[PDB]
């Protein structure tokens, strides 16, 4: 594999296994992906960081009770560009009537952008994707990877 | 001022209010600045962040019981370089019978670097510096800003 493939799936590893700590415990996240629209106005919201990805500080930046765990984390370029960033709420009437904000956002997010969004649900650790205005919901480890792996 | 001043002025304020809360919380922490003799060595024992400096980030990388919380941060100039690094234990009888390994390990950085290290006791809260071999305690706000500023 290149330099650039290898990082890639560096990246892939620590956002899967960051997610599947935080289903385990139902530590609510919500993580957005930056593709082709730029999201600049959005990670001007947070809390910057420019930092490089690793499945700890993703972990560590999601612990319930702390400064940067309510918002998204933006990722750019390989990098976690800022957390705590405002996302906006989908009106979508077709998103699951259990569902709260965090799905909302990341549903929102996904209606004007076209960024992959990971939400993890503090009610039962269930894992889904935000995609398109779509909410794929209670995925498996391996439909997660096939989704990174495919955008 | 210039830029760099101001930016230095921004970190110092980032780390004396994530001091001042986690010592209000019993968080133990153990922080250090990299001064003029570089810590290549210690920072690549931890986990990369690279990341810019904030208080939030500071906080959630010391809360007990995540993948961040054990070990050193060391700060190179205005960002975290990386957490959960590495530091020489000092052996001086010079050190408080009852402190533990955060503040054995920040002395023994300084015994063989310029840096500073900033020590928050878990047990207690007290807030200490690590410079030069010596260990001084119990520091207000105030005394912990103006080491920082005159460093
Ligand atoms: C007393 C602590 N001193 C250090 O940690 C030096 S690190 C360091 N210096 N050069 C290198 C090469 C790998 C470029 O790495
Ligand atoms: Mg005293």
């Amino acid at each position: 594999p290149t330099p650039v493939e290898e990082a890639q799936q560096k990246t892939i590893e620590a956002i899967t296994k960051a997610i599947n700590y935080m289903a385990k415990r139902r530590i609510g996240a919500l993580l957005t992906i930056e593709r082709d629209t730029g999201m600049g106005d959005y990670i001007e919201t947070g809390i910057p960081l420019n930092a490089k990805v690793s499945s700890e500080l993703l972990i560590n930046i999601f612990i319930p009770n702390t400064p940067l765990h309510d918002g998204a984390v933006i990722m750019k370029n390989n990098e976690i560009a800022a957390a705590a960033c405002y996302l906006p709420l989908s009106e979508s009437p077709f998103i699951s009537k259990e569902l709260g904000t965090r799905h909302r956002a990341a549903v929102g997010i996904s209606e004007v952008t076209d960024s992959l969004t990971i939400i993890v649900s503090e009610e039962t650790g269930g894992v889904s994707v935000a995609k398109n205005g779509d909410l794929h919901r209670e995925l498996t480890e391996e439909a997660l990877k096939e989704m990174l792996e495919a955008e």
